[PDB]
């Protein structure tokens, strides 16, 4: 349950960021933050 996170709009985050060790999960979320702690 870990991962390491990017910023940009890969994950439709625009504004935000996103997580994914591959681009599989590509989740985002708003808190970059909620990028690693959420994206876990």
């Amino acid at each position: 349950d870990d991962g390491l996170c990017y910023e940009g709009t890969n994950c439709g985050k625009v504004g935000k960021y996103c997580c994914s060790p591959i681009g599989k999960y590509c989740v985002c979320y708003d808190s970059k933050a909620i990028c690693n702690k959420n994206c876990t």
